[PDB]
């Protein structure tokens, strides 16, 4: 009642008087709804900061975890998740005072390295309940900030952002794969200019002459060459698919992708290009050079056959390599849904489906004589399909590519749904009404198939029982696939272009950065180490005197204020 | 000129190769010359503008497949109309119906 | 430190009781990559208005030219290009009063006309690191 209750005092009196205080002041809640609840965190949510000294004073426990239903992920049944811990609520409620007297008091000081049930520190707490809005940003970087500093300058040896929780990631990683740019960005940009606690800055400016100043960032973290889970592959492989193309936007990951394009990315993408079209220029050549006459096995004796037979070899080799890179791949990526199908899911299926036809082609080459000769045209077929692959590397072309997949899917079976249902309820139309086969279907379904291209012969109006009523269902016949036909193409004309036009540079950034990362992870580790991005700055003395030396990778600007 | 220069070179080279992929799948599968390929060209190439016969399909050796090979060419080739329709219909009316004013500006004042 | 080293009087004093002052003020740098720089160019970019006035006025050379690679327009291998010369660098770096006080001085004026070993002007120069945006 006006933030006093009177009976709070007298109450705390009793619970000494009686002997018991310590099991009443901190009594935790049963019911799995809210779980390990205290006194203490009630205080500190109502925003009573006199409340909470008090409460505290007399022996309040400052670790409790709550961890009932009530206080989860929003994901996880719940409606709040605020780090399960008293200086994480107090934290993720803005609410610098209380935790100014949490972490320094008297009598009980609560730690900020404590980990809840889930191994989240309070970072990852103020990373959790971090939103894109603007009003959350505001206190949730500068109070990460606040945290961060008071932890360094209470702790010195340890680090806050170096501690993991159950899933291994680091506040700046959680952050990454969940989606926060507010504070990722923050997180990443962040520089502290006070000397004390200078060190935990991860963009520092390294030289300046007049308008050219040339700050340097860290990369410590978002470039491990596979050796620390680093950010960039989190947050193009497991990041959250609507914000992908922002956080990919970032000062130094934007530049630091350009680089690792540009220093082995264009050279070992363009030789993958020219190889891939070299395999299946003999592919094509091994296709057309086997001879149609014979039940194979057949007799390598000539030179020609000599020839046929390493071109068949090379073709076994090349399948079973991407095989053997497919699986992995989807083997080590997360199998993908919506909205991420047209960025890079949907090449391992087709290639997936290549491979596998070549094999069993094999296979029924080794006995079936006519049986596999099905299968090379359905391969080449599909792996000249699958050369439209290579086409992310230039940007002209990687949007064309978009251009012909969201075609192929998105719409081309809607419109094919639809053009079925005519066909079937057309031909049921029209058949039944003829008086007399079985087969009699099929000839109809591609002489009006052939009518819509206009190749069809009207000829079998003279058969028909009535021929008043098949004329005018001819004509509605056309009139509606004309109909069909128009409302795909104005679909595909102003939907598309409002929306895929604009998403078609988008999904090719984030294409163009998978492959790159996927050129680097295809690398052992040793070479990676030698095509490794930005310097090996020495930054400043540490607590103890000695170098930094953190990776760090330096872009230098043009200012005039 | 940016018809035929920045799209006309690009629905080309797709379309050289769907036809070189389809062509080698086709000719591959029928059993007998070299000049095949000539006459295949241009049969497909008629079908795709609607003056092609189909009377070969008795000649293939597996005529259900290559029924499937053909509806494929089909609609995909009307795939890459529609593709190079909306490309161009969108994404070039958005940038070179403002570029077209600024181009024609330059070249009047050089022919000047 | 706070825009005051306490040591440059000393060093100056100490330059002409050595007899060499004249060396000493104006002493290029050697290295390809900063090659011509002197001091004075150090003070105009600082943004020191007294320290290139106490510079000058123990006879600082105003023509000396920075042409070392750091000193060159950005398309040939550089990071910045001011027009080679103590007055385009002040021209180049927004410093009004450093100028006006380099074309007239009691000691040794700098004429608007010189040009570097490009040819470029004061001018020139100031049209070279001129951008499009408002600022
Ligand atoms: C000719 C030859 C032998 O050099 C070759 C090798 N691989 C393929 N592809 C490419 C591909 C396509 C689907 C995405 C994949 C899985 C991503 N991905 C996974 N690891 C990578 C390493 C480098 C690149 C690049 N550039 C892409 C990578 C790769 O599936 C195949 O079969 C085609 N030809």
């Amino acid at each position: 009642s006006n933030g006093r209750n009177d009976t709070i005092p007298v109450l705390l009196d009793i619970a000494e008087r009686t002997g018991n205080m310590r099991e009443f002041i901190n009594s935790p809640f049963r019911d799995i709804y809210y779980r390990g609840q205290t006194a203490l965190h009630i205080a500190i949510e109502r925003r009573c900061k006199h409340y909470v000294e008090l409460l505290v004073a007399q022996g309040a426990d400052v670790h409790a975890q709550a961890r009932g239903r009530f206080f989860q992920p929003k994901d996880e049944g719940g409606y709040f998740y605020f780090g399960e811990l008293p200086l994480s609520l107090a934290a993720c409620t803005n609410q610098p005072h209380i935790v100014n007297y949490l972490t320094e008091n008297p009598h009980k000081k609560a730690d900020m390295r404590r980990q809840d049930s889930r191994g989240n520190t309070v970072l990852h707490a103020l990373v959790a309940i971090a939103d894109n809005t603007r009003e959350n940003t505001k206190f949730v970087t500068k109070m990460y900030d606040l945290l961060l500093l008071k932890c360094a300058r209470l702790f010195p040896d340890s680090n806050l952002e170096a501690v993991l929780n159950n899933d291994g990631l680091s506040p700046l990683m959680m952050a990454a794969k969940t989606g926060k740019i507010g504070i990722f960005q923050h997180i990443i940009r962040r520089e502290v200019t006070d000397e004390d606690t200078r060190h935990l800055s991860r963009k520092f400016k390294d030289w300046a002459y007049g308008p050219v100043y040339s700050s340097l960032y860290d990369l410590s973290s978002l470039d491990t060459c596979g050796e620390e889970a680093s950010v960039l592959e989190i947050l193009v492989y497991n990041s959250k698919i609507e914000n992908r193309h922002e956080m990919l936007a970032v000062e130094p990951i934007n530049e630091l992708l350009r680089d690792k394009w540009r220093k082995f990315g264009a050279v070992s993408f363009y030789i993958n290009v020219v190889s891939y079209l070299c395999a299946m220029v003999i592919f094509t050549l091994t296709a057309y050079y086997q001879p149609l006459e014979g039940t194979p096995p057949y007799p390598y004796r000539t030179t020609v056959d000599y020839l046929r037979l390493a071109g068949e070899v090379i073709t076994l080799f090349t399948g079973v390599l991407f095989f053997f890179t497919n699986i992995k791949d989807l083997f080590m990526k997360k199998c993908p849904g919506v909205n991420s199908l047209f960025i890079d899911g949907s090449f391992q299926l087709l290639y997936f489906i290549y491979s596998v036809l070549v094999i069993v082609s094999a296979a029924l080459y080794l006995a079936g004589i006519e049986a596999y000769l099905a299968v090379m045209v359905f391969a080449l077929v599909l792996g000249w399909m699958n050369a439209l692959y290579f086409t992310r590397g230039l940007k002209l072309t990687g949007t064309y590519s978009i251009m012909i997949q969201k075609i192929l899917f998105k719409d081309l079976f809607r419109f094919l749904l639809v053009y079925l249902l005519f066909m079937i309820g057309y031909a049921s139309a029209l058949v039944s009404l003829l008086n007399p086969d079985s087969e009699t279907f099929s000839t109809f379904l591609l002489d009006l198939f052939k009518l819509t291209i206009g190749m069809g012969d009207l000829e079998m109006l003279s058969s028909t029982k009535y021929p008043v009523v098949f004329i005018i269902l001819l004509v509605t016949y056309i009139i509606l696939t004309f109909v069909l036909l128009l409302n795909m193409l104005i679909a595909l004309m102003g939907e598309t272009v409002g929306q895929v036009s604009k998403e078609s540079k988008h999904i090719w950034k984030l294409q163009w950065a998978t492959t790159i990362l996927d050129i680097e992870r295809s690398f052992p580790v040793f070479l990676r180490k030698a095509f490794r991005s930005g310097e090996m700055v020495t930054v400043g003395k540490s607590s103890d005197g000695t170098p930094d030396r953190r990776w760090c990778f330096r872009v230098d600007e043009v200012n005039w204020s």
